[PDB]
């Protein structure tokens, strides 16, 4: 089997991407944030505290003839941005782009933090990291990809995120028309539960490539590119007037600037992020200070190849027995 679904930016900045997902019988379609940095499929629901729902579409398990309470199971998750959610668990039929999994754990939110409530466009998350990170207790649950894997034509999914435009998540096949050149594959460590890999270096604009190992994660659920402070300083030093602002929470730059590109290494290959992808717009409405799309990871503990980086590539998440990542230009 295969599946193919369009993913759409939630706003004009590509702050996140939503993909429609069919849950239950008859289908209830919710727009979920596909997140290769976490491993829980959770949704706003008829169980979510009413004051914490503000425009999201909700899953109502009592209206699904295939929903079954997973008795005793609870979940609770905290994300790198400080947001969180928690609840109980149902199993139900879940379909993405024509690919159907029966018995998928659908984690129903009883509580969500303010950032989720305040984002009316995201009805939940669909985790695509390794199932060892799934938070369901006392019986850990498998991701949608893990459950689908055996049925797929090939044990892979691909992320093809657009810049200010829709893109595609495919399951079970590699669309050879969706990228240019060849796909370069690189080793993955699953020791932390992430799609963790080592970039071979970077360049800023037209500058020379610096060969240096940068360990980090491919994370579709993180907006920006978070890299070591040395690398990020070298980037922003090429932008007149750019500075790190403690009050804003990162590097800002004059909105009048033209940003240089940023290149990262995948083995001997190179992925070029155009300068425009690094512009996240005014820090507040009407400001002439703009927020940078490349930020330091120094306070995180891990480097994160988020959407800024991934949207410059066609990315293969290869879930074979020894997982690997593939990157192609497009």
């Amino acid at each position: 089997s295969t599946g193919s679904a369009t993913t759409t930016p939630i706003d004009s900045l590509d702050d996140a991407y939503i993909t429609p997902v069919q849950i239950g019988t008859p289908a209830q379609t919710l727009n979920l944030d596909f997140d290769t940095g976490s491993s829980d499929l959770w949704v706003f629901s008829s169980e979510t505290t009413a004051s914490e729902v503000d425009g999201q579409t909700i899953y109502t398990p009592s209206k699904s003839t295939t929903a079954k309470l997973l008795s005793g199971a609870t979940w609770s998750i905290s994300y790198g941005d400080g947001s969180s959610s928690s609840g109980d668990v149902y199993t139900d039929t879940v379909s993405v782009g024509g690919l159907t999994v029966t018995g998928q754990a659908v984690e129903s939110a009883k509580k969500v933090s303010s950032s989720f409530t305040e984002d009316s466009t995201i009805d939940g998350l669909l985790g695509l990291a390794f199932s060892t990170l799934n938070t369901v207790s006392p019986t850990q649950q498998k991701t949608f990809f893990d459950n689908a894997k055996a049925s797929l034509d090939s044990p892979v999914f691909t992320a093809d995120l657009g810049y200010h435009a829709p893109g595609t998540y495919n399951f079970g096949f590699i669309d050879t028309t969706a990228y240019t050149g060849s796909i370069t594959y690189t080793a993955v460590s699953t020791k932390q539960g992430f799609w963790e890999w080592t970039s071979t270096g970077y360049a800023v604009g037209s500058g020379t490539f610096k060969s240096t190992s940068i360990d980090g994660i491919a994370d579709t659920g993180t907006t920006l590119l978070y890299l070591p402070a040395t690398v990020v300083s070298a980037y922003w030093a090429q932008v007149s007037g750019a500075k790190s602002s403690s009050s804003v929470g990162g590097y800002v730059f004059p909105c009048s600037a033209t940003l240089p590109s940023f290149t990262f290494g995948v083995g001997s290959a190179r992925i070029v992020i155009p300068g425009d992808y690094i512009d996240f717009g005014p820090i507040s409405t009407g400001s002439s200070s703009c927020f940078g799309g490349i930020q330091s990871s120094a306070g995180i503990g891990i480097n994160i190849f988020g959407d800024v980086a991934l949207k410059a590539a066609f990315v293969v998440f290869n879930g074979a027995t020894t997982p690997t990542l593939g990157f192609a230009s497009k």
